[PDB]
């Protein structure tokens, strides 16, 4: 373990959103110093505000959550929005860490990021090496500068900081909006409108826990500058994640490559069809 | 002409640059009101400087010339500020200028952020399509950004915002420092160290004023969001331009494609040979 949590102050920006709040669940665990700002109250792409925060609470550890994120609508119809929110955040906070000598910062990419047509599964490496898909390549330029941005700090000062690159998650505070464009709430929606009414392609999903687990690991024990990958490693198809969710609703590609992460000794641990019903029931609970 | 310059209040940022005094000597012609901030009272990287900056004086038309340059071991030993620097100044200038409706803006980027290996001569739409040169890598990647979320704003708002690709420039107000990493100063020195000691490949070169009048040619006639390319159109070799040098002091590829800016009814007017003397006498009266 290059580095331990217990004992620091670590800030989990973006503490209310899907991922944010995953990790500071997996850290009420922890002994440390957990600090946060409600999106009320601290607007992270504002400089002068984040500095003060940051230059204030003196985290050893920040944890990048906060973002602007959305289905394929929002992005192609407020791409200056995407980007400049999510650039504004990882500027303002990366700048800030490297200013009072953050130890720890993390990152967060994203998987939508590589290039359209780069070869599966996709490893780390392939960041950059061709043209982005143009529907988010604006939310993708920004995350890329970020990262950029944190490689280029870690390469002139040593800076301590590392990305992660997750790929599509489910979990606990997912979007069941019916205008959500996560899949998997939607198939859940979809198949029990129809089970209650009683009338009658490769993909990949993570769970956030394991996600904010894989990120906590990084943490503690990767130094590289180069980003990971965090991917599920069991894929199923649209066809069969159909028939996982129609058998438990009653009713009658885009693979990331994990070596990285798996020479570190992580592998997600939550299995979908466990997942899947613990979400399943939950949402009927509300 | 879609947008006339004249009753305008132009910003020139970064006015004593290379690039920037360019344009405030081409500007101090038209019938303007030219605004401008030395880098000593008004650091663009801060966002609320800059923000107040703008929205007081409130200009029209913003023309970015502040940036961080420098040669292949500066920007391999700083990456950091190379990126963060050039990335700051964009997003607080671009970001501030779409607040308040600044009617056109203008971003450089350049020939250098290109892909290391895309086909010459480099169209613009070369951009992205495929990995960057390591060693500039982080000042690409921020003049990338820029250039991106200034076409963002241009795609959801129609704020009129474009960047022009440059190309190695010189003329008036050049580094002949002996640590300068432009080429051409660097010759115009050894040969003229050469000639009074007595002692005995294909690239482009453009005259910094016919970028500064391309520039305002693009503000006046371009309406496009994609960037345009400003090149010199007419290329020479290492070795012509050695016998070109050696035969005015006395002494015994990279290559853009210019279709669109030609288009616009643009090419450069100063011959190579004749800015290169004008450029080898004053750099004798000092
Ligand atoms: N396929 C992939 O690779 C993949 C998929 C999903 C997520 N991820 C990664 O995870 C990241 C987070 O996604 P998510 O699903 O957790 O998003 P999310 O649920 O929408 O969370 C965004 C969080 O940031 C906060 N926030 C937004 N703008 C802010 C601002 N200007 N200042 C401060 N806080 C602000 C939000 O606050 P509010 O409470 O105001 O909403 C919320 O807490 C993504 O950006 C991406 O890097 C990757
Ligand atoms: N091959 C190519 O495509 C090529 C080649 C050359 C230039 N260009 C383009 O032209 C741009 C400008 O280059 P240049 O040769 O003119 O550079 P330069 O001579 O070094 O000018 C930089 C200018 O920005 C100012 N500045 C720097 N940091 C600042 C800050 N934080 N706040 C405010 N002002 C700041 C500098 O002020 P000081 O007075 O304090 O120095 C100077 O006025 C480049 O970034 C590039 O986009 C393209
Ligand atoms: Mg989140
Ligand atoms: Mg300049």
């Amino acid at each position: 373990p290059v580095y331990s949590l217990t004992g620091k102050k670590i800030f989990v920006a973006g503490h209310t959103g899907m991922v944010g709040s995953a990790i500071l669940r997996r850290l009420q665990h922890e002994d440390c110093d957990i600090i946060t700002a409600a999106h009320s109250v601290l607007d992270l792409t504002r400089q002068g505000p984040t500095e003060n925060f940051i230059s204030g609470h003196r985290p050893d550890v920040i944890i990048i959550a906060a973002a602007r994120v959305g289905g394929i609508l929002a992005n192609s119809r407020f791409p200056a929005d995407f980007l400049y929110d999510n650039l504004a955040i990882g500027m303002n906070l990366i700048h800030a860490a490297h200013q009072i000598g953050v130890e720890r910062l993390l990152w967060l990419g994203s998987s939508c990021i590589y290039p359209r047509d780069a070869a599966q599964p996709l490893t780390e490496d392939a960041l950059l090496t061709g043209p982005l898909e143009p529907t988010n390549e604006a939310y993708a330029i920004a995350k890329i500068a970020g990262l950029k941005y944190a490689q280029s700090c870690a390469r002139q000062f040593g800076d301590r900081f590392i990305t992660a690159m997750p790929t599509n998650l489910y979990g606990p505070n997912d979007n069941f909006d019916p205008t959500s464009s996560h899949v998997l709430p939607a198939l859940i929606r979809r198949v029990h409108e129809a089970r209650m009414r009683g009338a009658e392609p490769l993909r990949e999903f993570l769970h956030v826990d394991d996600l904010a687990d894989a990120c906590l690991h990084l943490l503690r024990f990767y130094n590289g500058i180069e980003p990971v990958n965090i991917g599920s490693g069991e894929e199923i198809s649209i066809k069969e994640l159909a028939l996982t969710v129609a058998r438990i609703v009653g009713y009658e590609r885009k693979l990331l490559d994990t070596s990285r992460i798996e020479a570190l000794g992580w592998q997600p641990r939550i299995r979908l069809e466990d997942g899947l019903r613990d979400v399943y029931r939950n949402w009927l609970e509300e």
